[PDB]
């Protein structure tokens, strides 16, 4: 057990704060005391987000080697690519982004879904944005490899950074350190978290939290809420990340399965459902905390669905993980009509 | 010297962090050392910002008596209105927001300027968003006074929060604390800031820094960048707010004038110029830090312009203030096209 033996490059202000969503708690029945560890309030690098914690353990490599281009990938409103662009800017490197079509671009948004939001930010930061229309997949894509081959054949030295970092060698280390962090904040705040709720589609964030919590034998505190509607590969990939990461940090524990509620992924990746939107609104109306229609919105409804059904013990302290991703909210404007008054 | 006598309700994580923009500073010929105090990363209340800091000294008054509605006013992509919603949602009060027509909505941005960005956020937080046609003015608005009367007629108890909280009785207290944070942070940093750059439209931000920095006899360290294009009143109100506040905290010194660079407001409030777009792109390409076409993109272009002309002593430590506004960026995608490689 030790993430400390790995090189880390600072890209955040330090330990992400924890918000006490006490008002939302009461509203939901006062059954559980909901808390939120603000990863969305990460750093000053283009709004921040969980993906920034992941990159901290990857940057040292980039810097140590002689690289000129940082290439990543993801869907249109990809949070990843947007943070890879901000990072590339900070390191003074070139940036290439492969924006594939992973979400059935809603009609009433087909004219902005590819111009406004996160994709706009990658542009403003000077990244070679490329709009391809390949299928959705949380695994290695055959457009990422070609981009690499291209820049290489061009005489450039590209740095591969897979979807959400997840499948990167050190993709699970950032959230191992997340675990060490919650453990300390529990003592500083004086509150123990009985459970941890976090969204999941490509893996690393969940896997990292599992392998990292294992350090204190608490992997079972984790509660993942699928948002990829493909629990199939999402659980198997998250599980494989959890193992390869546990090995890296000295954890013996072999992960064979984890809590992966799949009741709110539908209708698919990127497309909210009537429940998602209501969750976002309730969270926002009650706390002033925004959540997106793709990730955190679906994990927030799951958090509310669970609370409704007395899934947690009476008076439980549950740590909701806000991974950010709000900036893509402007590409789903059509789903939030003005509140009747 | 007495901002402590007044009550304060916590709305931010704590004293804002100061980023060291060394890469940008090198880009601008290593003329000075640019630092940026991050008000744009000060809270979890939907992106937070400078207005939230102002509000901390106003919330106590609110909760004390009995008000049911918080009312404020600003343009379509207003930041203040959006932060008032979050404040209201959190305080569990209702929200009525007047969204005047303060900006000539670009032709390309006509089908979005009112459905995306800040406005969308206020709607998700269930605020009563009222899109009005009145024009730009940093002074008390008719639509405002009408709202107070309307709601008050319906048997409600609205709380009046003018534009940017600037004209509020305590709208200046906020940044008088910013001055305190600055001096303390110079100590913890082991360096002294020679000058402070900060955007200025409705007044209270700059006004509070002036009365605060004056506690130590350092008002002349303040350098405001106007983005209203109506210097005359912007300088008139800012100067009045700064004078009232000064008396509240006990500062005798009377402000008769202050540094207000107006070279970058052109062509008008809410609209960037090729220079702004250039600054936003420079800061983003160098630090991965995002600024807005309306306010900060101008404070930033001015900063760059001032450095070039050798306005500061060589090696000076210049504290730029990032007040936020980046969320409104989605309403200007037309201006930022994919850069060529
Ligand atoms: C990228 C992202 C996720 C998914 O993280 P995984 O580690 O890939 O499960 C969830 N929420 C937000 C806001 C994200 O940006
Ligand atoms: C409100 C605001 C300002 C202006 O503040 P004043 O105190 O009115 O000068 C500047 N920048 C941003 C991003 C703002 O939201």
């Amino acid at each position: 057990a030790g993430v400390a033996k790995f090189a880390k490059y600072p890209l955040t202000f330090g330990p992400s704060p924890i918000s006490n969503l006490n008002r939302l708690s009461q509203h939901l029945g006062s059954k559980v005391n909901v808390y939120a560890k603000r990863e969305d309030c990460n750093s000053g690098l283009a709004f921040g987000g969980n993906k920034l914690r992941k990159l901290e353990y990857i940057v040292p490599d980039i810097v140590e080697g002689d690289y000129t281009h940082l290439v990543s990938i993801g869907g249109r409103q990809s949070n990843q690519t947007r943070m890879v662009a901000a990072l590339a800017a900070k390191l003074g490197k070139k940036c290439v982004l492969i924006q594939e079509d992973w979400v059935p671009i809603p009609e009433a948004e087909k004219d902005v879904y590819n111009r406004v939001g996160n994709i706009e930010l990658s542009r403003i930061m000077g990244a070679d944005v490329r709009v391809i229309e390949d299928g959705f997949d949380i695994g290695m894509r055959k457009s990422f490899a070609n981009a690499l081959q291209e820049l290489e054949d061009a005489g450039h030295k590209p740095y591969p950074i897979p979807a959400g970092c997840s499948e990167h060698k050190y993709g699970g280390l950032g959230f191992v350190g997340f675990a060490d962090e919650v453990i300390n904040q529990e003592v500083e705040l004086g509150i123990k978290f009985d459970k941890i709720v976090v969204c999941c589609v490509t893996g690393s964030t969940t896997a990292g939290i599992l392998a990292g919590m294992a350090q204190y034998g608490r992997q079972d505190d984790v509660i993942a809420i699928d948002a990829s509607f493909t629990s199939e590969k999402t659980k198997e990939q998250t599980l494989r990340i959890a193992n390869n990461t546990a090995k890296l940090i000295g954890v013996e524990h072999e992960f064979k399965d984890f809590t992966l509620d799949t009741r709110f992924a539908y209708p698919c990746y990127g497309v909210p459902n009537e429940g998602t939107i209501e969750a976002i609104r309730t969270c926002a109306e009650q706390e002033g905390v925004l959540t997106d229609p793709v990730y955190e919105g679906k994990s927030m409804q799951g958090l509310i669905a669970l609370i409704k059904e007395d899934y947690f013990k009476p008076g439980a302290n549950v740590l909701y993980v806000h991974l950010g991703g709000a900036p893509a909210l402007s590409a789903y404007s059509s789903f939030f009509p003005t509140k009747t008054a």
